[PDB]
DNA sequence: GGCCGCTACGTATCGTAGATATATCTACGC
DNA sequence: GCGTAGATATATCTACGATACGTAGCGGCC
């Protein structure tokens, strides 16, 4: 069958919302941006970043994971004969109390993310602030300075060496006083992962684009991925919708199929074309429709769990200027080979 | 009966006075809305905030402790089994004796009042400042950098895995120096609600709708419940306010059961709807005729104990912008389907 | 007899002196405004703030210390059986030296105050910075910072459950920079209430209708006393003001009582009503007879130490303008009726 | 053959990719730029700096590795008769967290990358922080103030004594809080320099052009290196990147050769002339290519790794300021003679 | 014969390049400021600081060192027969990695610098924190205050008793943050000279001249020393210039001297009369002619290791910036008479 | 005359060394 | 024979200085 397993309508309620929690759809825009990341971290060849935009709502954080998964995968058939080898490391950026973004913090939560492995890898971490204890947890004191954690973080990625350090939520760098120290902040970033050559990939929102092209070299060393949506001006967006929506509506575990293609106008203007959204918002859907026992959906049941036209203007706001920032016409070759003079 | 018991006339006026406290009426809009709570605490769904708005007097603070005590009741067959659990942490927010909101009491304040279980368990927090006492209660010493307690909060919310985490009158996380720190203290919410899983929900009154939607993110990880106050326009509410005021009536301990619902008009007038504010004015009515050994109550007593005029007018100011706030019409939708190209 | 015991003129000028200035008449408004707030402060029901709004003379500290020793009259049955309860404690406000009202002084204040029970009650107070001392005093270290001290003063009033917090000259929490700071000053009290939830009764003069609407819930959670002045118009306020002098006259120890209701006229002109600015004229004219031991009091007397025509019409223009903000008429009432749609 | 081992076809994919990467290509402006840094190298002639401006793709780092080798080989007969003397040490300087460049860290991390020869090498620097260990790595404990770490490494460097010292990425002195704070930083890297007698290379973007003339003093032991690009003005330039390009073309390996040359403007219009640019696009086509293990390499797939224009647009910005700067026309001769008295 | 020795041209180049090096030309400018710095030292009548102004590339180093190899060779003759007398102690400023000079560094370095006699004087330094170790290297228990380490510094300066204490590149003092602080500094400075009756000589750049006439109490016990670089406008030092050329393009170890002194114009424009700078050009262009083994120097091998135009022009910027500061005219005397009437 | 932007200053905070409490080894006086 | 004294190293507390951020008062513009 080309749906949910008939099987799970037996089954209590929980496995059938773990099941359509964890079924993962494949779409030509996901599969397009996971083909182009793996070709990035395969040969990064003297790129140090890894910039994947994208709205809120797109999938980030589920192709970091396939993306982890894959290259966990693909390292441990090396992993047996080779130890002390970490395949992918990845953290999430945290939003600081204040307005500028803590780096000490940083640096800790960094050693304490890439640091724990089995304990048999012993590496004896330089600046002695930082050691092992009785529950093989990192323990950093507050005694060490913040160049000291970099120091003994950054020993240990060349030691571990993984293939890609991944940053969730990256905006959250831009918490900064100074406008030049938004630029420090990747300057920074840049430094440290030229001295230890780790590719940093950087997961987030379209307000990461106050990251894109700032300084020659930090322009050089960075490639830019976007996660974009669908839109429905292109029909052909519009029929990949439609497809992930017949998809979605054949894999829930319901009773009765509902008809979901019919409202896709409705579908597109509650989740912009994101398919996160579209997502979490049938999960709730069947979430409700599970627990009242329900065997199918209704559009008022949609209508109970949506979002609302304030939270999905507020989102196109953002994404209209996004894509309007990351356009590139052929237009804009124009300039730059007229001044280059190459016209 | 369908009114208050009998036998409490021959009881003093103080368990008059306090069966008045405990008794609790409910009414279409809040039963309503705990519903639309519940159901959205049961399953978060890529969500990590719950805005829930209202005016004063309305039952925000009634219904929070009507959700814990569900979630509690819930949650104890399997806390029979399953130790080191706390389904629901309740608490409200510190307006700063100054200006900004100082992230470090609400660490340390989350910290004391999540870690009240049986001394039994002990989970010896990150950060060594950190540790408990001979009296059972939590220790956090100054030297605690704010980051530390964020840590230690981290791991705290991470294990013991409450459902829901509520942070009453949140509209004290306005209290900020700079403009733009608004969005910067959501964030900061969010980043904490992200890696601990946990859902947090901001009870907070109209001046609330600041927050209400600040960047793309935030919008999609956040739903907005509204706890509407009856009208007076629509015919529904006024008949709701009527049945409200005559179930309040038939539980008035009294000798004689004063007639209530004559003069609507007036409490109306004075409780612009909120059941809250309500609730008060009979209570101090009560209290009087209560002291005053009379059998039964009158405009008079009511007049006393009036709200007056003016406090009653700013409050009304106050509504009457955030309901034109949060209004979404069928225009709203236009514009959003005009914008998106699905006209 | 009415008056002053004829053993008095037997004592020295001081014992005179001292009877009559511990002395205090009762007038109408008096005791009705007292009644009002044993009423409101016998159960707040969800009110935080208590705002007795008077002039200078009304008789607000007066009214206070009424207020505690009734209270602490009423509560020493159950204190015989209850030990480490407060029945009511109060302070009253500090004009800060600098800009900024000062909330460390403040909370320390209220802690000393509130603090001073028999050395038994030992509550182990949280903060490392706040403990007892050889001479049993409260010994509060500087290096406390401003929420610990808060913290401590919460758990305080929580375990000695006071009746009511009274903050006397209570417009000295208007000192601020920040037009907002005047209202999260308010709410930092609020939140300081609400959260050991003890009534807090501001009383202070006129300058306290700034305080007076600020938001709807700190408009909902109090309730506004007017200790109003005994007017002219109101020829029933004519006939307290003239009973209330004949009793201070009848109430002068001197050896032949003067007759004091024919200079009424003159008397109003000087104390417009303010019965606190009538005792004291009074107290500076019988002290100075008694100097000279004049055998009694005659109109230079009254004239040689009365208030000037100066300051005597400055009171009247902050008196008036409070009087007509706190001034409810029928047109506000019909003004709600029309924006709620009762009408 | 004057292109790549036919024998490479018959190797796998890793071992293709690794020739291809470990190829340098000889072109006149590096060998311009080599001969220049080593006969500046050979003799300093009262120089304390070589400032090494190149854009974003230049080969600063590669120059830099290709003079490395050549003065350890020159150095190599010499030095197994001499001993206690470093040929080269090579350091790239770290962009601070903060807003200022951290000189403590510098000094330490100078001290450990200078000092890591064979164990018998013992001097027993000043200050009593700074020591071997076990592993015989150079242990700096935390308490050491910076001059202490300046006079250490002062006291190595004047014992190692190596040729040139090299500070790669010194974009990032330019880290400071103080406007006419970069004169002091350079004043301090001169001091260093000075009590030693070590030339020091400076290499960075053409950012480092902030530090060119800051100071007489500094400008007269500076020697200013261009690591010019390839213009597209001059057709002899245009016929170098040309001839470049044919070489890359001819020493890729794949079976079929490509032809390179008809889309030189392509090639120009997403390098800009750099030369390191271009090699890692052609090595990130060539990994794409053999991924799929095609026998040629096509347009689209240059347009699949190409940088975005967005990135080359801006690139081409600091480079056209950058180059302006570092113009030297005979009109500024003429203004130094009229200035000079020369005219 | 006046030109180089004839036998130099059948050794290898570096024996020549030693001989070049190693020559020091003695031209009418630097015989002047020799002989009045050698009057000047020989006493000092009140004076506590002989301010040696110089641009970068007068010979000020080179003239330091052989003023004091000339005191010590007149003072050999005494310190045979008196031992634990050190004829001259120079050290270097340090230019500070803080905005503030570093008075301890200074004082530690000019200890140490000071203390290198043979271990035999155990002079017993004031303080405990300065003592000797087993190499002779006194080492500074960095735990001793800076105005401890100075009274050990004026110990040891009194009882050494140097003629002349040299300090290179004083213009490092001005590393200050305070305005006034420059004074605060010449006092520090002076209060050093004064109490140890040591002659304190400090020689930097133009940029020395903030501290001249700072305040009239340095001013009167400070004489000033220009150290004039070669202009265009007077001939003399036009031929004074062309003589020196002669006098190095004859000691040139090559087999056919060039003719420098045609291009004359060229090299005062690329040295602005400096001779130290000329001497370091021909010093670059020799060793590259010996590279070479060309037996000539042409001109576009002056061109090769020349100084840009850029550095030039700063260059004679702050040469002519100082010139006019360090200007006396007699216009300057007729007011100097007229202020105080003596004209 | 009113409101907005700048900046000068207080102040919390964090780095930082170095005073010090103390543990441990060894010698010696009781 | 033994306990205690003396010396010393070491981390850790603590005092002090540097710094970035809030912020109110004051100058400028409509
Ligand atoms: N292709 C997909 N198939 C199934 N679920 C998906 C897919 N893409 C996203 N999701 C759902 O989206 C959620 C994960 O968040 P997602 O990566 O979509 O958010 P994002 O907006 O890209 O990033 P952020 O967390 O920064 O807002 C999960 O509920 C996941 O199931
Ligand atoms: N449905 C109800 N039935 C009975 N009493 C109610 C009800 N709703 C509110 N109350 C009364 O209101 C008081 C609790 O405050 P309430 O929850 O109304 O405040 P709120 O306005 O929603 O919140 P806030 O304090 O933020 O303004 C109690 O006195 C409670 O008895
Ligand atoms: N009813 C009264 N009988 C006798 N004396 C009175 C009465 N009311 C006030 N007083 C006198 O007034 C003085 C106390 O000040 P009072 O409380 O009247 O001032 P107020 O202006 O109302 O308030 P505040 O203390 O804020 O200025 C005392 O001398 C007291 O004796
Ligand atoms: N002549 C060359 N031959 C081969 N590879 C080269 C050459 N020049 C540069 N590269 C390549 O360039 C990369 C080295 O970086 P490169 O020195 O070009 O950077 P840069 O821009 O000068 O400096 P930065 O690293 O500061 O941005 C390597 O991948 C190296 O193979
Ligand atoms: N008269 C001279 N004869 C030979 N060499 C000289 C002469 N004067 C200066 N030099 C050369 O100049 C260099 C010494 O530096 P010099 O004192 O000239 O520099 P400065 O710019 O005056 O001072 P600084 O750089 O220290 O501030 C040496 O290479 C030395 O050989
Ligand atoms: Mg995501
Ligand atoms: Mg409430
Ligand atoms: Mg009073
Ligand atoms: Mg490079
Ligand atoms: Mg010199």
């Amino acid at each position: 069958s080309t749906g949910f397993p008939l099987e799970l309508l037996t089954r209590p309620a929980t496995e059938r919302l773990a099941y359509f929690e964890n079924y993962t759809v494949a779409h030509p825009r996901l599969k397009e941006v996971y083909e182009i990341l793996m070709r990035t971290i395969a040969e990064p060849a003297g790129a140090s970043f890894i910039f994947v935009y994208g709205a809120s709502g797109v999938g980030k954080t589920t192709l970091r994971l396939r993306v982890e998964q894959k290259l966990t995968e693909l390292a441990l058939p090396k992993l047996e004969s080779d130890r002390a080898r970490v395949p992918v490391v990845g953290i999430e950026a945290i939003a600081p109390e204040s307005r500028y973004f803590n780096w000490k913090e940083y640096y800790t939560r960094a050693l304490i993310t890439l640091e724990e492995p089995l304990i048999d890898h012993k590496f004896d971490y330089g600046v002695r602030g930082i050691s092992r204890d009785n529950f093989g947890k990192i323990n950093v004191e507050s005694k060490v300075v913040a160049p000291a954690l970099r120091r003994a973080l950054e020993n240990a990625l060349i030691h571990r060496h993984p293939d890609v350090f991944f940053v969730d939520e990256a905006q959250h760098f831009g918490k900064v006083a100074s406008g030049y120290k938004l630029q420090d902040q990747l300057d920074c970033l840049k430094s440290l992962a030229n001295m230890t050559g780790i590719l940093h990939c950087l997961l987030g929102t379209y307000e990461l684009l106050t990251f894109r092209n700032l300084s020659g070299q930090l322009s050089r060393r960075s490639v830019d991925i976007h996660f974009r949506r669908y839109c429905a001006d292109s029909p052909e967006d519009v029929q990949a919708f439609k497809s992930v929506l017949l998809t979605f509506q054949q894999h829930l575990p319901l009773a009765e199929t509902p008809n979901l293609v019919d409202h896709w106008e409705y579908f597109y203007e509650r989740t912009l074309g994101c398919i996160g959204t579209l997502k979490d918002w049938l999960k709730r859907v069947l979430s409700d429709a599970l627990d009242r026992e329900a065997t199918t959906i209704t559009l008022k049941d949609l209508q109970k769990r949506a979002l609302s036209v304030a939270q999905c203007q507020k989102m196109f706001k953002e994404i209209q200027e996004g894509e309007r920032q990351l356009s590139e016409t052929e237009a804009d070759v124009q300039n730059l080979r007229s001044a280059l003079g190459l016209g």
